[PDB]
């Protein structure tokens, strides 16, 4: 009956997990797991997820990961139909672009930029922070003249890029010098059902997380 | 009425959608676009894609040019319902999932660990290299009694997929020694309509810059 989500509330991919359950008003049996101590790492975890990561969804026999194909399983399963994942093949395959933007671009960029510097202690890469500011500059772009990152309407793009964006401000990367990019975060802030609950909360992990590290 | 690809043969991203093209036996318009000559950064490219990456497909107003939306986008326009991305909620996270895998982890350890010495002149380093080791090992227990490697039919997760681990045969990383990814390898190189045409004549030009950049 019920369905399992393993995460941790500092993980901006689990965040973007918490956001489209409280968009879609679902009740997910929330586990959180020991990462700081490998609990991922044990076979009981590997079973479900051999790549060992958060989020995991456990949909009875169904296990997926990636956080970007459960927001859509999310809603193609319960909500088929909704704004928040279209149907409309071309209206859809904004949401998804914007989805592979995320992953590869956006998030990808500030992963590269930054854990190197929280978690090996290396030094702030000028190329590295760039490159995310390339990133920022598409994103700003994609909401000129645009309320939501991929159409008229609040979907599950605009609610895993806010995970990734939101995760820059335990960096020093300024991304509300990013005028669009800057309206659309507040945007997003005050109509994302349960935002502060599903993305604030966690947000605030991170920072801490990142704080204790550096 | 027509539908325009712009491309370079060389480029796994452009060959995962000519692969899907193949597979819905569609009549995309191919441009050619001249990457080495840097055309993907005048204004005139530039307005169709800010990103200035190939593949950018152009469908009247839209523009788009994530492959891994474009593909699915291909699927969702012309032949919904089609076993290549099927409509069951389960079985289309399964393809997400592997598509996500595909370019946050597969294709991107691969993209770290070979383009810098390519393009950059960088040696070959030892923990890049086991990175990618170790997203073979994935894809290969993924693949651990199954035909293919998001359902028991071909998908468009198979054809995004075989292009980046394809590309693979430019470097030394010998990703057949994982006997699943073997198996599958050879299944999806006789069952994809138009593979030769789609992946290997481009597979080719690419070892072509390879051989030539190093």
């Amino acid at each position: 009956m019920t369905i399992d989500l393993y995460y941790v509330p500092g993980s901006a991919p689990c965040r973007a997990v918490l956001l489209t359950a409280k968009a879609l008003n679902l009740n997910l049996n929330l586990k959180l797991v020991d990462l700081h101590h490998g609990e991922q790492l044990k076979p009981e975890y590997l079973k479900l997820n051999p790549q060992h990561t958060v989020p995991t969804l456990v949909d009875d026999g169904l296990s997926i990961w990636e956080s970007r194909a459960i927001i859509t399983y999310l809603v193609n399963k319960y909500a088929k139909g909704s704004s928040l994942y279209p149907e409309d093949p071309k209206a859809r395959a904004l949401v998804d672009q914007r989805l592979y933007f995320d992953i590869g671009t956006l998030y990808q960029r500030f992963s590269d930029y930054f854990y190197p510097q929280v978690f090996a202690g290396a030094p702030a890469d000028k190329a590295k922070n760039e490159k995310v500011q390339e990133a920022l500059q598409l994103l700003d772009k994609f909401l000129e003249g645009q309320k939501y990152v991929a159409g008229p309407n609040l979907t599950v793009a605009d609610l895993s890029l806010i995970a990734s964006v939101s995760s820059l401000e335990a960096s020093d990367i300024d991304f509300k010098k990013y005028a669009n990019v800057k309206r659309w975060y507040e945007t997003v802030k005050s109509t994302a059902p349960g935002y502060q609950e599903a993305n604030e909360k966690g947000l605030e992990a991170f920072k801490g997380l990142v704080n204790s590290m550096l």
